[PDB]
């Protein structure tokens, strides 16, 4: 059975592409290597307390932190060394869900977008019609567990910040703070799974298959003939063809897509040779003379981040989220079960803030804070009251110059070959300035104490002793960046892979630089735009 589009990976990129292309009347197959996530996808991983609702760990926002503390987390991709979601929805089924509409600079030709992409408004608007921002996700309109917001707002107001409803004016971020915004609906996780996927699934020309892994595309030189999967019931020895004018879209995530390309003889020679080292994978490669040399996995960017941990007597650390699955506070559980209001209708973040920093190298960089009750890690030589802890996670985003590298190892695992954090010295300088500014007026808030790093350790000492791996912000972008030439990019303005007739990419890898805030809003706007460019590209099905 041939398809006009075969879309690999049911993450945000893939699902949006699948919806839009299927909406246009094209015969579309979406493939996903993992299984069900939320209730409506057939998921059954439900907390004891939540049983009657059928709402799973992925459905309930307040269960977010428990995605990291489960004894048996089947949702993480098992062959990637850093967090990636491998289930229906990808990262959007397991993420914090912080949702910021992209601003103009996020789509600027100055950060590497082609000119033809800079007018993101029509696409961003269109995104907002499917996934409206909310900073009060509880179905009663009220906000809950806000003590950390209240504390840090006072800190920030002393630093000259102003509060805003963040998504009302995306272009205005400097010295702004506000309640955390999410793409939730009816007090539950929503995202593309609850929207774009549902309108797709209603169409006779859309087919969705889960538990199917794509190893590689099959190609005759520049012409992609289809995909190779591990499911022999879908075609000869698992091969699924495209129609004659058909196209393959890769949306398997920064590590997923890069791996599929390497396994298809597309990417840096060192990576393809790594594939060739596995005799089985070697047999599926094109001959070496047809290998396409592109910077796949190069230019990898992720936010540097540093966690700062504090106590304040007004804080409610919510048992450090340790009990939300097996033994939640009865009133909170009851309230959520009844109508999906209360604590459980939001994830852990409560406050977000941003600040612009001039760069000695000419690049203006943005710092971002994400404030939540509780803390993953505490290193204090002094006693502290664990019921009073909260975290300020400080990131750099817009403007940073650091780049790393992702790829595969000899076992064909997606891995960080070169850590992308603080490669550029001016990025580190600005990060330390950003940290110093956050805590500059800590003494002006009575009872506010920084417990990691404690009083014995300076911010400079802390950053230098910090495990780089722990700086991972799960915001991988640019590993198959959009651009103008195969000398520095992997896809062109129509998100087509250089050197191919009909291979495309719609996932975070195409984004040329981190956006100002957490990236899923930027990605989803980009996916809308990508789908339009693909439909408008002549010679398609
Ligand atoms: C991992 C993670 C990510 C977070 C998180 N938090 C936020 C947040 O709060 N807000 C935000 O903006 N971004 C957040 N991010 C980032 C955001 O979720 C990601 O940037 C975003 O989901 C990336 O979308 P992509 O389309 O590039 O890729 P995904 O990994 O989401 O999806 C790929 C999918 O394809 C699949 N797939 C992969 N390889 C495949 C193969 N070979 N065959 C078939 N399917 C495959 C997957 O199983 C998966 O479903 C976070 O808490 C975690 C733990
Ligand atoms: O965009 C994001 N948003 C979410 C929400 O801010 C972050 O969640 C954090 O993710 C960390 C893991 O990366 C956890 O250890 C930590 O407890 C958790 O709060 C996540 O790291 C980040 O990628
Ligand atoms: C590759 O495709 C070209 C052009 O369609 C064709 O001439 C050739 O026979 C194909 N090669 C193989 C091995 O099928
Ligand atoms: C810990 O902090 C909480 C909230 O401030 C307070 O209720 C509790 O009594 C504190 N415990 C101790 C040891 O004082
Ligand atoms: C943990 O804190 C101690 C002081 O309490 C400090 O000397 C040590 O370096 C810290 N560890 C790290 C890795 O930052």
């Amino acid at each position: 059975t041939p398809y006009d589009y075969i879309i690999v990976g049911a993450g945000p990129g893939g699902i949006i592409a699948a919806d839009r292309l299927s909406e246009a009347g094209k015969k579309v197959l979406l493939l996903e290597r993992g299984g069900p996530s939320t209730k409506q996808t057939g998921g059954t991983y439900v907390a004891p307390w939540a049983t009657s609702s059928g709402l799973t760990k992925f459905d309930i926002p307040g269960l977010f932190e428990s995605l990291f503390t489960d004894s048996n987390p089947f949702w993480w991709c098992k062959d990637i060394t850093v967090f990636a979601g491998c289930l229906v929805g990808g990262g959007t089924s397991v993420n914090g869900a912080l949702y910021w509409y992209p601003n103009d600079g996020d789509f600027s030709s100055s950060v590497g977008w082609p000119s033809s992409w800079t007018n993101h408004a029509p696409y961003t608007s269109k995104l907002s019609s499917r996934l409206p921002s909310t900073d009060h996700p509880s179905t009663d309109g009220q906000r809950y567990l806000e003590q950390s917001f209240n504390v840090v707002s006072q800190l920030l107001k002393g630093q000259g910040y102003n509060q805003a409803t963040i998504n009302d004016n995306p272009n205005y971020k400097d010295h702004v703070f506000g309640y955390s915004a999410f793409d939730f609906l009816n007090g539950k996780r929503a995202g593309p799974v609850a929207t774009y996927l549902q309108t797709a699934l209603a169409r006779p020309n859309f087919t969705f298959k889960t538990n199917v892994m794509v190893s590689n595309v099959v190609r005759n030189g520049s012409q992609i003939l289809g995909v190779q999967t591990n499911d022999p019931t879908l075609g000869p020895n698992g091969f699924i063809p495209v129609t004659p004018k058909g196209r393959v879209i890769l949306s398997a995530g920064a590590f997923g897509t890069s791996r599929i390309l390497f396994q298809s003889g597309i990417g840096p020679t060192d990576m393809i040779q790594t594939v060739q080292s596995n005799p089985t994978a070697a047999a599926a490669l094109p001959p070496q003379n047809q290998w396409i040399n592109l910077p796949v996995g190069m230019n990898a960017q992720d936010n540097p981040s540093i966690n700062l941990v504090f106590t304040h007597p007004s804080i409610d650390a919510y048992e450090n989220w340790a009990d939300v699955w097996s033994n939640p506070r009865p009133a909170d559980a009851a309230q959520y079960l009844a109508n999906q209001s209360g604590v459980f209708a939001g994830a852990s973040p409560k406050l977000n803030f941003w600040r612009a920093y001039s760069g000695s190298d000419g690049f203006t960089r943005y710092a971002q804070g994400t404030v939540r009750p509780g803390a993953a890690s505490v290193n204090s030589s002094l006693p502290y009251n664990a019921s009073q802890i909260f975290t300020i996670t400080v990131y750099l985003s817009t403007g940073i110059q650091s780049r790393g590298r992702i790829g595969i190892d000899a076992a064909l695992r997606g891995t960080v070959l070169t850590p992308p954090w603080l490669v550029n010295p001016v990025d580190k300088t600005v990060l330390l300035q950003a940290l110093h500014d956050v805590v500059s007026n800590i003494g002006s808030i009575p009872g506010l104490t920084m417990i990691t790093p404690d009083v014995t350790q300076t911010l400079e000492e802390y950053v230098d002793a910090y495990d780089p791996a722990t700086m991972n912000s799960n915001h991988w972008v640019s590993s198959t960046t959009i651009g103008s030439s195969p000398q520095s990019a992997v896809v062109d303005s129509n998100v087509k892979v250089f050197g191919t007739n009909n291979l495309f990419i719609v996932d975070a890898g195409i984004i040329p630089h981190l956006p100002t805030g957490n990236p899923q809003g930027t990605l989803m706007s980009a996916a809308e735009q990508a789908a339009a460019k693909i439909l408008a590209l002549a010679g398609g099905p």
